[PDB]
């Protein structure tokens, strides 16, 4: 069929027979053999039904879910957020886009990656649905490699239960069809390829208003989609994104876990705090789990072109944002939309959207996924600060200018404080148990000297195995460091109390541990979702010197993943000589020694681009060690300096502790006052401009 | 023929007419096709010419020359030295062993890595001497992978010059008949697979009373072998080496390099000093390039069956020794056949034989060559020392039992020094910086905190690279860090001369650092060798500290190499319906619905040995850095020591200097002239020995 592989074979008699409990695309299966580039599907005379009914079918929502070729519960957790949020939206009544017919504005598109990756229960489910069926899979078509298989069915199923083993479907009057599309890769190329087929490709096709990215075992709230699309009614809305909350398990039992009430609290305070403070200014950075839309016109163009191919000029050699730029390509579309020439894209962040996803719960998993968070937000704050000169070039007014503007420089600020925190740490922990060591002579003399020994071997160990071994073969050892820096934490939480305690007795850290304390409370409480500052904050606290000094070194640590005529054969069962008399030759003996006697008469582009990456990661990590022990050893004199002041007022010997200790000291909890102040008048002014405009 | 491929074609016409300038082996070039384990020549019936004449030849030496790239002119030289011995032998008149059919006697086997990595010059100069020709080579038979090709001709043309280009190949009157054996596998199995054929294979069937090993490239002198040989008279001989000398090009030219100077004194005074004494005391270890020679029935045995297949005893786990047992698997022979039970096997060093190989002109290729030096001599001595028990139950006397154990102490001794020589620099150098700077205050103060500065961002990079990139990729940089530790020894060899120059203007460091002078130029002198003591000497102190503080670093970073349904073919031009009215059944259309709801109703060996290497080379490097630095902080009362003695004493400051650094500093020039004391003690013994006898 013009000239591309196509079969309808009816769906399963079983399958047939509830969806009667008929029209014609409830009743087939369609196959599909994508031959062509992501680029292509229109000209290659490519189409999908959306199109090919009497009338076409003018989509106004595009759900892409990309598979997690993982167990069937994940992808069915988020398949019955999808069919939840579709009935809300055909049940609305006073609507005038989303009616008794908007099952028809809807397409799912559920792009799997590996053809092979994919779990069997996955497709055993989509089978159940009726989106896919084996048999007709053709690897090969005109001497070309298809490169992904389209099945397309209109499923008239629901999940209506989700058991911890079962799903639970069934087709009833109250059930609504779903328009099914399933993308399914045959090799493993990574998540940026599944975004140019949903972007470049069907998107192309179906031309949607709004295009939605979904993860498989992400599931949206019961009225989360809905909601996040009432958000581009203001035209000037060119994104926007949702909450992303924690799911704790049956009755909350996963917050006995240490790990996972430590990320309960950190995604609820990021809500809270940097998403509203980021969403008054005007630009955002979708969190990595938090399901995002895209108004299509938007993206189009400039922004998906840079997020897909990255600078285009470029010469033979490299370039930082045109050989390292894809370590921010994807918050490049956050960066390019809102900063897009003549026009005044906005992205905002909506509350009244929310997913529950599910959290690492071991240490090894914890740190390989914080790796590409890290890593990611540091090289997209550093791009964005670097090009903050295109907002002056795009559409917006002078206010709004001016606002990005800020935003990028308190954005930057805020980078260049996450990048000395491992100095910051030191610095205040040696600072205070010296301190109180000197003070009080007790026993705490003999405690400095071993919670120094015991950072110390507790850091290097870190670089060594972060930069050698892999997280998976050593897990004993990284519980043991992040409880070694727990119980350091404590001390330091002591040591500040009992100074606190005694100076109190005997007449500013207890100044400003209060005031960020009460402003993260006063905060949570105007957000109205205040249970997390008391139930699952105490851990944070304990695995934060671990989040400063272990997801820290091991993300700097591994900022790229560097990998680095046969003929003869004879075998007579009868000994029989197949040559016999035949390749017997005496010119040719003489042909080989002439031959022979007349010759006694950089790798490929693979190898260069990792050296090139092996370069950055270890130039990137020389310079972070040498500038935080710069600031360490002005601060503390260490490093000889010391030693040098001692010889030129020779010209004595070294005292204990200087005014530079308090300085800094004071600095730091300065520092921290500020922020904590900043993301509170942020979040405040949210609540009030969405309460007012309600 | 006896169940095995052979044939027998004759040479080229060319070849055989300078041969007659006549007896059957000269005249045919012989192929066998190897499909055995080299432990199984004998019983699958495979021979070598030398056993099928009427008479059978009883080899007296048997040579094996190892080639992986087999490289041109490298090949060329190591048999131009072998042919050049051999008709010496044959030359020489009042010798029982050796005459004018001395030839028949010796046999040289030459064994090639790979078929696809040999160089296309050396198989044609092969093809030269006719011991090779294409054309007749079956990668299988029987359908069975022959493992190895061998090819075998005595061939009566010899090398008689090699210049710079050329090879120039001449049959004479007085040119040598040379049996030639050219094994060569088809597939990278690393060197000890090669020794494993030449030991287990070929030499079962030949029976020699010597295996002399060498390495393509290296060059035996006009008389070596033979004086090699000659070590053999001596019953309690059972094993030997010779001298290995740097070969400088054409009058001395590669002197100029300061890279090939400092490799040079490095040899001579190995040669001079440490192989001399450990002759004396017996179980003479042999150096990477050295020429070495083994007598058969003493390696026979348990020594190759260690050496080859390590520790037998061992469970499904992995164990230190057995694993690693492969670091000092060729240094385990040594040790094996001094230890031998009931056997008085000893080592003797030979200084009359002598070779010259070819040595690194760069620094990447340099610290990659010494990489696999350190690690073999840090795992020997360490498994030598662990098992020294072994001595008392060989059956050498009580004397001999003694000496070894003596000998056995004193090398981990040595070794034990070379493992905290990290320290021991740092050590040094800080103490004589900080010395200089405080007692004449004059700009000796800043020169400290600067070369303080410039160590730590050297060690540090030096880490970080060698733990994470190659030294090819960044070359200039390794460059930059050697010049950078050569002007620190240039400064600290100032800072000891000028304070001991002012020192006995006024009225140690002088009196040991002439000890040892003087020590290393009578060794040289008595061992008749001193022109390396003033040629390439300087340079060899300058590029001192680079071997203390980038070859070991780079060795212990790397201590083990850890190297982390198609169907469907439609393609009918004429859109011909293959399937068509077939396949298009209705029952089917339910078995897979059915089948697909009926599913909705550790790694491999390799990647567990990977992960122990890993932590075995995580735990090493950890362990030495740690140790290291418990020594300089107690030295120096650094990491917080100093600190808690100033708090103790509250319960003052800390001073600049301590006597602990007087103390140490005695304590290492005291070991290193104990050092150079037992090694000219052993020299002098040696020299006396052999003159006595001769
Ligand atoms: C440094 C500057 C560059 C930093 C660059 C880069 C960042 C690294 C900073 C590390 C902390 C340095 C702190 C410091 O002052 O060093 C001290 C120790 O000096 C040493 O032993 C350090 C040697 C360099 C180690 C560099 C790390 C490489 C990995 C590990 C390599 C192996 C490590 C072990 C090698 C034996 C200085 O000693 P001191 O104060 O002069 O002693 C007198 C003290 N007193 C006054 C109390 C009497
Ligand atoms: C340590 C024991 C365990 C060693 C284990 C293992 C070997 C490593 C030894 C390094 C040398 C230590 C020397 C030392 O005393 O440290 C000093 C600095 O302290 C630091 O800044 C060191 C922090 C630990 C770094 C460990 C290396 C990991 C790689 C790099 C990681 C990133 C490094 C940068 C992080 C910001 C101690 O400071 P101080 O003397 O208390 O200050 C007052 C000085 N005064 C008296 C003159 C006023
Ligand atoms: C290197 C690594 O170990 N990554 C970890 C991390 O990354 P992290 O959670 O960032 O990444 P994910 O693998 O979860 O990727 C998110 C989305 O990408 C799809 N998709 C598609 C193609 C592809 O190559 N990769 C891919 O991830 C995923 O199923 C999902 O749809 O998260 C999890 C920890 O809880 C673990 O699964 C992993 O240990
Ligand atoms: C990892 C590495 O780079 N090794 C370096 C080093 O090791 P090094 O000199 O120790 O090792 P060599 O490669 O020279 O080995 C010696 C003998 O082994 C043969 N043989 C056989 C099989 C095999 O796998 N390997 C093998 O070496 C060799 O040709 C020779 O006959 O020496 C040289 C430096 O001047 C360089 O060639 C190399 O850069
Ligand atoms: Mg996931
Ligand atoms: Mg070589």
């Amino acid at each position: 069929w013009n000239g591309n592989f196509v079969f309808d074979s009816p769906i399963s008699k079983t399958l047939l027979d509830q969806y009667a409990t008929l029209p014609n695309e409830f009743k087939f299966m369609r196959y599909q053999a994508v031959t062509c580039e992501p680029n292509q599907l229109a000209e290659k005379n490519f189409t999908v039904r959306q199109l090919k009914y009497l009338t076409p079918r003018e989509t106004e929502l595009m759900l892409v879910v990309t598979m997690y070729n993982e167990d069937h519960i994940l992808l069915g957790r988020t398949l019955k957020g999808i069919m939840d949020n579709v009935k809300y939206m055909v049940k609305k009544k006073n609507s005038s886009t989303w009616g008794p017919d908007a099952w028809k504005k809807i397409v799912v598109c559920i792009i799997s990656d590996g053809r092979s990756k994919i779990n069997e229960r996955s497709l055993a489910l989509l089978s159940s649905l009726g989106c896919y069926q084996d048999g007709f899979a053709k690897d090969e078509i005109n001497e070309k490699k298809v490169a992904m298989h389209v099945y397309e069915h209109t499923t008239m199923i629901n999940i209506t239960n989700i058991s911890e083993s079962e799903v639970s479907l069934e087709c009833n009057q109250g059930t609504v069809p779903i328009q099914l599309l399933f993308c399914l890769k045959e090799q493993n190329q990574k998540k940026i390829n599944s975004h140019r087929w949903a972007f470049e490709g069907f998107a192309e096709l179906l031309r949607p208003n709004i295009v939605t990215l979904l993860d498989a075992g992400t599931m949206p709230g019961k009225d989360s989609i809905y909601q996040l699309w009432r958000e581009f009614r203001n035209p000037n809305v060119g994104g926007a994104c949702g909450e992303i909350r924690t799911d704790l398990g049956k009755r909350f039992v996963k917050l006995l876990n240490p790990l996972v009430a430590s990320q309960n609290f950190e995604y609820k305070m990021s809500n809270i705090l940097d998403k509203t403070t980021e969403s008054n200014f005007g630009f955002i950075t979708v969190l990595p789990g938090a399901f995002s839309a895209y108004r299509f016109e938007a993206v189009r163009g400039q922004p998906l072109q840079k997020y897909f191919y990255g600078e285009i000029m470029e010469n033979e050699g490299f370039h930082f944002f045109s050989s390292n730029m894809y370590l921010a390509e994807d918050r490049i579309l956050c960066f390019e939309v809102v900063t897009k020439k003549n026009c005044n894209w906005i992205l905002k962040y909506c509350r009244s959207s929310y997913a529950s996803t599910d959290v690492p719960e071991r240490v090894p998993e914890f740190i390989l996924q914080r790796r590409r968070w890290l890593n990611g937000s540091f090289f997209a704050s550093v791009y964005s600060f670097c090009h903050f000169y295109r907002v002056w070039s795009s559409g917006h007014n002078i206010g709004r200018k001016l606002l990005l503007t800020v935003e990028f420089f308190y954005l930057f600020f805020n980078t260049l404080i996450s990048w000395f925190s491992l100095s910051s740490f030191f610095l205040v922990f040696r600072i205070l148990t010296v301190s109180i060591a000197l003070a009080y002579h007790s026993a705490f003399n003999v405690l400095s000297v071993i919670f120094l020994w015991l950072y110390g071997i507790c850091t290097l160990s870190t670089f060594i195995l972060s930069l050698g071994n892999k997280p998976k073969s050593t897990e004993k050892f990284y519980v043991l460091t992040c409880v070694i820096f727990a119980v350091m934490m404590i001390y330091m939480i002591f040591c500040s109390i009992f100074m606190s305690v005694k100076s109190f007795q005997n007449i500013d850290i207890v100044i400003s541990l209060g005031s960020t304390y009460c402003l993260y409370l006063i905060s949570s409480i105007i957000y109205l979702q205040p249970w997390h500052m008391l139930t699952s904050f105490i851990q944070y606290i304990l695995l934060s010197p671990s989040y400063i000094n272990v997801l820290n070194i091991y993300a700097f640590c591994n900022v790229h993943d560097l990998s680095w005529n046969p003929l003869g054969k004879i075998n007579t069962t009868e000994d029989g000589t197949f040559k016999m008399e035949v390749l017997v030759s005496s010119s040719e003996i003489q042909a080989n020694y002439d031959k022979y006697l007349k010759v006694l008469n950089e790798p490929s582009y693979d190898e260069k681009k990792t050296g090139y990456y092996a370069n950055v990661r270890s130039l990137v990590i020389i310079f972070w060690v040498i500038t935080n022990f710069i600031i360490v050893a002005v601060v503390l004199e260490t490093g000889g300096i010391a030693d040098y002041i001692a010889m030129k007022s020779i010209s004595a010997e070294i005292p204990l502790m200087t005014s530079k200790a308090s300085i800094y000291f004071n600095v730091i909890l300065w520092l921290v006052a500020l922020s904590a102040l900043i993301r509170f008048i942020g979040c405040s002014i949210y609540m009030i401009v969405r309460f007012f405009k309600k």
